[PDB]
């Protein structure tokens, strides 16, 4: 995350980091033995970590569950990024606890000028890298249709939003995929996409997650 804050230690209770000898991608708890989070994460050995705020020490609120299915969205392109969305069930269910919680999917899709929540370990230098240890905190808001639209012509599916700022300075970015974007209470984006991080009138591309509360349900009751 780019131009965020440090998030207060375990104040995003259902945020994952996704872990194959290192952390590589974010996502969301959304039952007690389900993650959702990006198809472009996909690798076949997971091993899911709830309850971290440090990724680099143990503090003692961590769970650490492997991936026994991870089930990628029958239709996810990957050129155009459309349907980034991957869901993971765990080997055993996550004890639901302070630290470690399960956040709402949407009632509905979310209106233009909704601010919202996005978390993550991932990059948080335009100029050169820099992966931090702490759980980064970024407030944004959900840009209309126009906005996203004319900022990647002809590249945005209805599957996409835009969530950040036209200026630059403040976005997602590397490692921070997969994870969460939260507005009042709901998930609503997936961090999926983007030109770089952070540029002038580039802000930050998100699946919709809107769409696939059918696809969700269904793929959960079958397996
Ligand atoms: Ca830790």
């Amino acid at each position: 995350i780019v131009g965020g804050y440090t998030c207060a230690a375990n104040s995003i209770p259902y945020q994952v980091s996704l872990n194959s000898g290192s952390h590589f991608c974010g996502g969301s708890l959304i039952n007690s033995q389900w993650v959702v989070s990006a198809a472009h994460c996909y690798k076949s050995r997971i091993q899911v970590r709830l309850g971290e705020h440090n990724i680099d020490v143990l503090e003692g609120n961590e769970q650490f569950i492997n991936a026994a299915k991870i089930i990628t969205h029958p239709n996810f392109n990957g050129n155009t990024l459309d349907n980034d969305i991957m869901l993971i069930k765990l080997s055993s269910p996550a004890t639901l606890n302070s630290r470690v919680a399960t956040v709402s999917l949407p009632r509905s899709c979310a209106a233009a000028g909704t601010e919202c929540l996005i978390s993550g370990w991932g990059n948080t230098k335009s100029s050169g890298s820099s992966y931090p240890s702490l759980l980064q905190c970024l407030k944004a808001p959900v840009l209309s249709n126009s906005s996203c639209k004319s900022s990647y012509p002809g590249q945005i599916t209805g599957n996409m939003i835009c969530v950040g700022f036209l200026q630059g300075g403040k976005d997602s970015c590397q490692g921070d995929s997969g994870g969460p974007v939260v507005c009042n209470g709901q998930l609503q984006g997936i961090v999926s996409w983007g030109y770089g991080c952070a540029q002038k009138n580039k802000p930050g591309v998100y699946t919709k997650v809107c769409n696939y509360v059918n696809w969700i349900q269904q793929t959960i009751a079958a397996n």
